[PDB]
């Protein structure tokens, strides 16, 4: 099995993203829930890169740290690694071959990143003050 897997998480608003960064939880659509549960069980690390739609930024990335279970439906534990915002221009050069070689910023919720492209994306956060 792949040791590390990378997924794009897309949020509709900044408010819920910042609550996630404080509380260490998230939830996604039921379309993604079984894909993510199996990546959690099969891989050593599941990385989740977050972006609010229409924000022009990635608002950080986390590790998936529990399975997915109204009433906080589908909530699961996340461990935030970097919370700083990364502008899209810094990642313009990264295309995802698993999504027709479109830019990683162009992504529906739950899109998986090819692992070598994912790691280049996470390393971009070392370029931030």
């Amino acid at each position: 099995h792949m040791p590390v897997r990378y997924f794009i998480m897309k949020s509709s608003n900044l408010r819920n993203l910042e609550i996630s960064q404080q509380k260490g939880i998230w939830s996604t659509t039921p379309s993604n829930e079984r894909k993510l549960n199996r990546a959690f069980w099969e891989s050593s690390i599941v990385y989740l890169v977050f972006s609010v739609q229409g924000s022009g930024h990635f608002q950080g990335f986390s590790r998936m740290s529990s399975e997915i279970g109204a009433g906080l439906g589908g909530v699961f534990k996340v461990e935030w690694i970097r919370k700083e915002s990364l502008p899209f221009q810094f990642a313009h050069h990264l295309l995802n071959p698993w999504n027709d070689n479109k830019k990683v910023q162009i992504s529906r919720d739950g899109q998986e990143l090819e692992p070598l492209v994912g790691e280049q994306l996470l390393q971009l956060w070392e370029r931030l003050p």
